[PDB]
């Protein structure tokens, strides 16, 4: 059978999604709570994140198949409890950059999340589980971010009460994680009867190009996703007006959902509309980053997000649909794990050069303009290869 797993498994990915203080956090630190500077959060404490979800992404696959798939969610439960306690108690700048680790751990251990699934089902339902879970997994992180606003905006709830709830899904999430089965076999170590094979699998012309760009694409949207919070605070501080991050995030996060169910519906030549329908949202990316440099009006730029997260969901799932279709179930986890290290390395890349103390040492402002050219310049190679 299949369905007490795939019950488990949802309940684990409702609970855990249902962060409520994650739209939240940049208002959380840089609020009256504690004394941290503007300066110091975009330029010392969120890179670490980055680094922490590179140098911990490779490892993570070894411990991920050895123990087949199981002991590595009970880590992630931990590694909630642990970033959520952090983030109730914590203080300091040392402390900080922990939390930033910590989380890091989380975001690695979600690939072997979702690799349970084939391991643990029979093989009929590997369309149907994959896509419960993905789906109950976005709509935990919609509900949550709708549940977070509401309560902000109309029970006059501080913040660390929002970490609290926090603390607590995740808390509830830890507890369904030990209540699963343990799987028979692995995908690639325990399996019962893959170096030298590895140079077929990127020997193709329509399998090179599209990961190439997922991995740039993962990248930019990793980091837009880290410090668009903290462009948000720069814009209007919460001592002013009551920010509404919590709706937006929420808006933007059902468009994402939108964008993917019309992905995987419209029936046009896909070679020949391709060519154009990936540089069109290509362009409309990076005029969404240009549109949350230049304003002033915080509304502004809640929409360039909108905008931006919807159109990174529909270019991206376009991109995971091109790649899919060719190849296996057992070569797709390998070809997106390999794709996952190539972007990291890219995001730590960009994120020492732009972000942090040893490069640059930018403020949030001029760091958008440089990841709306980052996404212009995405936009120019498509339009070079349109032109070829
Ligand atoms: C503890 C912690 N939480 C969030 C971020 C930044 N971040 C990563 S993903 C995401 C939104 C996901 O939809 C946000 C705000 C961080 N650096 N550390």
């Amino acid at each position: 059978s299949w369905i007490y797993p795939t019950v488990i498994l949802c309940l684990f990915g409702f609970f855990s999604m249902m962060r409520p203080s994650e739209p939240f956090l940049i208002p959380y630190l840089s609020g009256p709570d504690k004394n941290l500077t503007s300066a110091e959060i975009t330029n010392e404490i969120f890179p670490v994140w980055t680094y922490s979800y590179l140098v911990l992404l490779l490892p993570v696959f070894v411990l991920t198949d050895y123990v087949r798939y199981k002991p590595v969610i009970i880590l992630q439960g931990i590694s909630f409890i642990i970033t959520w306690l952090l983030l109730l108690f914590g203080q300091g700048v040392k402390t900080m950059q922990v939390v930033e680790f910590f989380y890091g751990m989380v975001t690695a251990a979600e690939v072997a999340y979702y690799a349970y699934i084939y391991s643990v089902v029979s093989p009929e339902h590997y369309q149907r589980v994959s896509g419960y879970c993905r789906s109950v997994t976005l709509a935990a992180y919609t509900a949550g971010s709708v549940l977070a606003q509401l309560l902000v905006s109309l029970a006059n709830m501080s913040y660390f009460y929002l970490n609290v709830i926090s603390l607590a899904s995740v808390s509830v999430a830890f507890l369904f994680s030990l209540f699963l089965p343990m799987p028979k076999k692995s995908m690639f170590f325990h399996a019962k009867p893959w170096f030298q094979d590895l140079k077929e699998c990127y020997s193709s012309k329509r399998l090179f190009y599209w990961s190439l760009w997922w991995a740039f694409a993962t990248a930019g949207f990793n980091q837009v996703l880290n410090y668009v919070q903290i462009l948000w605070d720069y814009k209007a501080p919460s001592q002013d007006s009551s920010i509404y991050n919590g709706a937006v995030e929420a808006i933007a996060t059902f468009g994402g959902a939108v964008a993917a169910f019309a992905v995987g519906y419209v029936k046009v030549n896909w070679d020949l509309l391709g060519e154009l329908a990936l540089v069109v949202f290509s362009v409309v990316n990076a005029g969404s980053l240009f549109l949350m440099h230049y304003t002033a009006n915080i509304w502004a730029c809640y929409a360039g997000y909108l905008i931006f997260k919807s159109s990174y969901m529909l270019l991206i799932t376009i991109a995971v649909f091109q790649i899919a279709v060719n190849l296996n179930v057992e070569r797709y986890a390998l070809v997106f794990g390999i794709n996952t290290f190539i972007a990291l390395v890219i995001q730590t890349i960009m994120t020492v050069i732009v972000v942090d103390q040893r490069g640059l040492n930018l403020p949030v402002s001029i760091q958008f303009l440089v990841y709306g050219s980052y996404f212009a310049v995405i936009a120019g190679i498509f339009l070079m290869r349109s032109m070829y």
